[PDB]
């Protein structure tokens, strides 16, 4: 799976080590072995999420995985909102999780 | 509406407060109500738009409300063409848009 | 086509003008006219890739052109990975790519 959060804290106030500790939580809530986790987090940028400069974050996941219903992800999306209010110190209504669905032959490995 | 904004404007080239006036702006555009806006701005990324590094800008929107048309999206086009040729001082060329439908399953709160 | 990359190396680890040598490449690799593509750069991030933080690289590319088999992307990933690996000094295991297909009716120009 593929796992992109953008965050307007600092660079320098989010935790040290973040993607790799959301990287082996997504894993465990995913289901999905750690050699197919990817993180990517974007710190320090401006963002406005519910109309507002608050401290928040967007996160995507993309994975085959993905299923096109919201009750085959709540018990995903309330996961990964326990992962960042706990890190980021952020309130449930700070953050924002978009699930994508991908298929194989997006994927370029070699 | 999820908005992301990507420049190769450095971070203290683009105004204070880019992001506030584009999720007003946006809420305006889309007829939608400013706290279910989202706005990411990115600077100071290196980048080349058509096929140049002169400054430039790319925006995707993504919403519930997006119509494959482009008659459906293009008085929005041209709405987002007019805020950001004026906040960053770029020419018509120098941007981008990108449309993305989302459904509400994608959309994880709570 | 839209070219994304996001790194985990510094900004100034990133060798000077790699969005034009890419831009180039990708003109050249996917057949399109230079004029037609655009390319963002997103270094100094926190990554994790296949479930580790060494050097990497993520790089989604978003085209009209792009058919819905691997076949038909393997000799462009193919491409993509040997020129990445050469300007970033970045093993074949450290490189992922995307590939999403987009129709016109999504990009707003003007
Ligand atoms: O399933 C595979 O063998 C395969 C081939 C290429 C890429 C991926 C892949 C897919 C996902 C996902 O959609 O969640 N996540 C990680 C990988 C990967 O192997 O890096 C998987
Ligand atoms: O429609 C809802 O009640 C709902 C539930 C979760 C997320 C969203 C949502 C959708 C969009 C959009 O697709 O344009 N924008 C903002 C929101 C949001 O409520 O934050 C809306
Ligand atoms: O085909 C067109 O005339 C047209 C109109 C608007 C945008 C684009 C376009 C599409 C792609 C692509 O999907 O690979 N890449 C670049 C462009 C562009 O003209 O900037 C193309």
């Amino acid at each position: 799976p593929f796992l992109e959060l953008d965050t307007n804290l600092p660079a320098n106030r989010v935790p040290a080590g973040l993607e790799k500790r959301l990287c082996a939580a997504a894993a465990s809530i995913l289901g999905k072995p750690a050699d197919r986790v990817n993180v990517t987090v974007r710190p320090g940028l401006a963002m406005a999420l519910s109309g507002s400069t608050e401290p928040c974050a967007q996160l995507s996941i993309s994975s085959i995985g993905v299923v096109g219903t919201a009750e085959d992800n709540r018990s995903h999306s309330a996961h990964f909102f326990e992962f960042l209010t706990k890190e980021l110190a952020l309130g449930q209504d700070r953050i924002l999780i978009r699930f994508f669905p991908l298929e194989s032959w997006q994927i370029g490995k070699i």
